[PDB]
Order: C-alpha cells, then structure tokens, then sequence
C-alpha cells in the first residue's frame, strides 16, 4: 500500500514567529536527538513501502517525524514552542502504539525520548 502525502512544512497561509523557545527547540532538542546512534527510523516519514508495512497508515491517522519537524523548524513553520512539543510526542507516541513492546525500535525511541524530556524541563523562559 502507498504512502500518504507527508504532514506539511510550507503553508504561506499560517502564521509565524521566531522565538527563543523555538530556537532552543532546533538548537539543543532537535540538534540532540537528531545525531543519535538511534536516531534513523526518525529522521523522515515513515516509508510503508520501504519498510513493509502496509498496515502503518490504516492504523497511525496522524503520522510524524523528525525530518518534518526539523523542516517545521529551519523554515519557520510554527506559532509557538507547545506546537512543536506535541511534533515531538506524536512521533514518539505513534511509535509505541505501531509497534510491539519488544521490538528495537521501542528501545530506540525511549532513548530519544528520554533526552527529549531531559531538554524540555530546561526549555527557556519566553523572552
């Protein structure tokens, strides 16, 4: 089964903001998960062709990624820093409901996700 349109980056209709939450957001917590040894499996769309599994898109209606949000990110995409937090929680939460409890990918994502609320509970004060 096929691929459904990736979740968007570009939408000159939204309205922006540059922040120094946002910031932190690509500087420190993007920038950290993102040169993980386990990072991989989450630095794009999931590929239900690539990685066979044709059931992925019937099950997950709000899929996401790192790479869309480190696009949502470099290109100014967001409003506020709680939208690209919950980015973030989708993609991990997407993952632990996909999959099974044992499989590596689970291990792979806790290990993000732990460094993901370490940089969080120090997201800075809006300046």
């Amino acid at each position: 089964s096929m691929n459904p349109p990736p979740p968007e980056t570009s939408n000159p209709n939204k309205p922006k903001r540059q922040t120094n939450q946002l910031q932190y957001l690509l500087r420190v917590v993007l920038k950290t998960l993102w040169k993980h040894q386990f990072a991989w499996p989450f630095q794009q769309p999931v590929d239900a062709v690539k990685l066979n599994l044709p059931d992925y898109y019937k099950i997950i209606k709000t899929p996401m990624d790192m790479g869309t949000i480190k696009k949502r990110l470099e290109n100014n995409y967001y409003w506020n820093a709680q939208e690209c937090i919950q980015d973030f929680n989708t993609m991990f939460t997407n993952c632990y409901i996909y999959n099974k409890p044992g499989d590596d990918i689970v291990l792979m994502a806790e290990a993000l996700e732990k460094l993901f609320l370490q940089k969080i509970n120090e997201l800075p004060t809006e300046e």
